[PDB]
């Protein structure tokens, strides 16, 4: 038996309870849209959601979104998480408005809000994460390096229980935002539409003219004449025949991308968690436009 994480609903709360939390985030998303040269807080929040979950090991159920351990120094100060304090501070007033929601739920909810609010697919989400103690925090080094080839990525994602179709779809999240030299040692966007969820990641991947270069931190990255970039790990998605066909697939069909990403992001956010048979069914929240706001 590995360790068991049982989802316990916050006492007496429900969908229209968490629906209110969704609203505060999507609203704040519209208020501070000047963030990072008017990209907004959308992208950093989905990167934050991915990083609290991507620490998971399917072997012994350590790490993962359940415990909310990012709030702890060690995970917070992980070089792999540099720049995410930007998403933490954004979610902080929202945590004081609803101090009854667990960190784990807040971190995952914010990523879900962000994807739906940037016109992406719907992501069904579940509550029940409970805060665990400091020494539950995973050791640094569990998140992936950007400087590697196709089969590093493949092995790596096996620890997260993800197959080829799932890793190609998750990576489509890289249509969003940009890399920041002081954060990761990489600079530039992957695309033009920075804060709307589309299939541009695969398009650019297959359509631009790419060159291998060193950036100002002296690391290698792929650059296009258009002013975009790709990480070595991104560019391997077309160096590999199995990844390649799934990429071509997502560049032809953005509806398939949306469904595959939805399933893969949900799984990602829930890995390691056991839900009781009497747990409330997954919530599908309405967008701010679906509620006339
Ligand atoms: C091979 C795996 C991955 C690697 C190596 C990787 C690496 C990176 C790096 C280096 C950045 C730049 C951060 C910065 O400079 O500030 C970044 C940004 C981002 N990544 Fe990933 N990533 C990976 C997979 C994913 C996944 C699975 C997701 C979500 C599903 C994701 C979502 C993002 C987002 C949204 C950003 C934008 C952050 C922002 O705009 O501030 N990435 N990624
Ligand atoms: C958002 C803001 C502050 C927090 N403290 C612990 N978890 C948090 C989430």
């Amino acid at each position: 038996t590995p360790l068991v994480h049982v989802a316990s609903v916050e006492k007496g709360r429900s969908y229209e309870d968490f629906q209110k939390v969704y609203n505060a985030i999507a609203l704040k998303l519209r208020e501070d849209d000047e963030y990072d040269n008017y990209i907004g807080y959308g992208p950093v929040l989905v990167r934050l959601a991915w990083h609290t979950s991507g620490t998971w090991d399917k072997h012994d159920n350590t790490g993962g979104s359940y415990g909310g351990t990012y709030r702890f120094k060690k995970e917070f100060n992980d070089p792999s998480n540099a720049g995410l304090q930007n998403g933490f501070k954004f979610l902080e007033p929202i945590h004081k408005e609803f101090p009854w929601i667990s960190s784990g739920d807040l971190f995952s909810l914010g990523g879900v809000t962000a994807v739906q609010e940037m016109q992406g697919p719907k992501i069904p989400w579940r509550c029940g994460r409970v805060d665990t103690p400091e020494d539950t925090t995973p050791d640094n080094g569990r998140l992936p390096d950007a400087d590697k080839d196709a089969d590093y990525v493949r092995t790596f994602f096996q620890r997260l229980n993800m197959n080829d179709r799932e890793v190609v779809a998750l990576m489509g999240a890289h249509a969003l935002g940009k890399t920041h030299l002081k954060n990761s040692g990489y600079e530039g966007p992957w695309g033009a539409a920075n804060n709307v969820f589309t299939n541009e990641f695969y398009l650019n991947l297959l359509n631009e003219d790419w060159k291998l270069e060193k950036n100002d931190a002296n690391n290698e990255q792929w650059d296009s004449k258009s002013g975009y970039m790709m990480l070595p790990t991104d560019y391997s998605l077309i160096q590999d025949p199995k990844y390649l066909s799934i990429v071509k697939e997502y560049a032809n069909d953005q509806d398939k991308f949306f469904k595959d990403f939805s399933k893969a992001f949900e799984k990602l956010l829930e890995n390691g968690i056991t839900f009781p048979k009497d747990a409330p069914s997954p919530f599908i929240f309405k967008t701010l436009e679906e509620q006339g706001l």
